[PDB]
């Protein structure tokens, strides 16, 4: 029995621990009065506090659910998406069928263009909530709902926060000892380049050990084909995110004149947004963020990658632990699924945050048991978390 | 003529009562949602009941003062939250000497986590304008002047028949061919009978030397709309605008390669990398982008590919308040594939108290701005109603 939604809230998450950005800060860096850095590097810009939107949803009948979404930048974005457009339209709905009410949401501002970005992170937000609802009012896990999901999998660390190179390599030999088989660099921050790390780690790790170089978008595809001939002789996992995310044609050409196995997607918001590369480009892998995404749009794109052979490795990202439950439950229900990002910096504070027996352990992930998420936010969360 | 770093960056709504029938539209017993919102049942999308744009006033240290303008009828919370926690730290210090520089590093700050369009580049459009009318007014030119030299008019078409009946459209449509207008298009959905009946009354009432469009607005299977536009095609429709669903490339694709009717679509893209999506697998015959979306550094690089590849360009136009619209006129007046460019009769008559400055449109034709930068400003009027966001 479904209740219909009575109320939406929407918070920030504001976290008193921070994660380490993947690249030291340099001179010539600035912080910005408004609090954000610009890279000179990358050019992308960064929060100086990590921070979450956080959304309450409640039945008429009491059911409480939550979901999250990207609140690094302006999280005034969404929480004006939800407060002023969409919650309206949310509350009288009930949680039946969430993905009817997300298709609903989606269609309102299609035409308009506003098909991905902070309109889908908002939309995100409230697909969590209402699926959190629909467990417990089914008396059921999130994974069960959608037909039933494996309780765990291998996790690899997506990250290796060190200074330097040789750090890096110590820091991806103590998780290897723990547990971990699969592990993942960023090729622009060695000052001797990704084929020195990559060599590097090879060698630390051993030959079995998968090491996958993320290329943070920024080269032309000429040149992304160089870096990847130079890091093949050391047997990359893959090759993740070669050019920029709007370069399709670039995508195009890199990955149908390599045999390393390409992988992209955490940028993404949509099938539709894989439905574009996928017709044109040779994906080997996908790599959804639920906390951008929502699970009606993560399980879509499963059952897209599963139609095509296409594996499914979900990234991950600092947060409350809400959109990483979720994140889970949606995982363990796809065929396709080989892997999830995992960094502990990132997943460290959903310990505190949150209520509920999710874990990470031995380089796998443990889904939470009950219904819903199987989690919720803790008292301390409760105690931090800001209207907005 | 120095460029004056940027001192401040102010966000304002402007919000007033819509003024044309636009309700008629609503068959199905549709009820007003929180915040004034209702959706309209046949196509799912969602509609304010007032008009309301996004309006930024950006001074500099010296005292120039710019404005742009975004889409707020939606949300406006949104572009102001991006503006106010985000944006403007980073264009305040800069300056107007090269707008462009400016816009790829708002852009270049958040496209790695996809938002790469929608309300983030609303709000960099608004940002973009605001500092070129600056650009313009420190070297003492016009924009169009400041990008290389722009004519000073172009043919508008008639868009909006807010009429109840077939043969009342046709009536206004004539009312306005009376007053030299040529080209007109008119919305698919709107008719009871189909756009076939539709489009063979316009072209019985206009005759065979006025151009009419059918604007498919986007809710067809690929399949469908061909079918559509075959019961079209014998009325010489101008182009059919937005056959399919804004995602749906591969049926874009196979619509606009088993007809010979142009195929016109944009007005809902962000940037060039929308257009060079579409253009690589379909045969588009003219894009429509619309300024309060994009903003004049999206639209001339737009404006650049469609004459890399002999694609014509019919810009869009919209509700507003006039800001952006002008900001289209100067920009779109440089572009060599330029073919003329959406009027608004309904919105753009009412609005001139608004503006100060000589934009007109008259005889079926847009007549630019004179002065420099953007050439047209908020009237004391508006000033009077713009609310801080
Ligand atoms: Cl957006
Ligand atoms: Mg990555
Ligand atoms: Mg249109």
């Amino acid at each position: 029995m479904n209740s219909p939604i009575a109320t939406v809230e929407v918070f920030t998450l504001t976290q008193p621990r921070k994660v380490p950005y993947l690249g030291a800060l340099r001179e010539g860096e600035v912080v910005n009065p408004n609090g954000y850095i610009v890279r000179k590097g990358n050019r992308t810009v960064y929060p100086t506090f990590d921070r979450s939107v956080l959304v309450r949803m409640t039945t008429e009948a009491g059911t409480v659910g939550w979901g999250e979404t990207y609140g690094i930048v302006a999280p005034g974005a969404v929480a004006a998406l939800i407060n002023d457009l969409l919650a309206g339209f949310v509350i009288g709905r009930d949680a039946s069928d969430p993905s009817a009410v997300y298709d609903d949401l989606y269609d309102m501002m299609r035409v308009r263009g506003y098909t991905g970005g902070f309109y889908v992170d908002a939309l995100a937000a409230l697909d969590i909530a209402l699926w959190d609802i629909a467990g417990q009012e089914a008396g059921k896990s999130i994974r069960d709902l959608l037909g039933g999901g494996v309780d765990s999998f291998p996790a690899y660390v997506s990250g290796l926060p060190e200074r330097t190179l040789k750090a890096r390599g110590e820091l991806a030999k103590y998780w290897q000892d723990r547990g971990f088989n699969a592990f993942k660099f960023a090729t622009p921050v060695a000052d001797d380049g990704p084929a020195a790390e990559i060599a590097n780690l090879r060698q630390v790790l051993g030959p079995q050990a998968k090491i996958a170089a993320d290329m943070h978008w920024n080269q032309t595809p000429e040149r992304a084909l160089e870096l990847i001939a130079e890091m093949q002789p050391f047997d990359p996992w893959f090759a993740e995110a070669p050019v920029w995310t709007e370069d399709i044609a670039g995508l195009e050409k890199v990955s149908k004149n390599t045999d390393v196995p390409i992988a992209v997607g955490e940028e993404w918001r949509t099938h539709w947004d894989m439905r574009a590369r996928i017709e044109r480009c040779r994906i080997a892998i996908v790599q959804p963020e639920m906390g951008h995404k929502g699970i009606t749009n993560f399980i879509r794109i499963g059952a897209l990658a599963a139609e095509h052979g296409i594996d499914v490795i979900p990234h991950a990202t600092v947060g409350a632990g809400i959109f990483l439950a979720a994140s889970l439950q949606a995982s363990s229900t796809l065929s396709m699924l080989k892997g999830h990002e995992f960094q502990h910096s990132i997943f460290e504070p959903n310990r505190r945050l949150l209520d509920g027996d999710m874990d990470c352990r031995e380089g796998r992930y443990h889904l939470p048991s009950g219904p819903g998420l199987g989690v919720r936010p803790s008292e301390a969360a409760l105690g931090l978390i800001e209207r907005i």
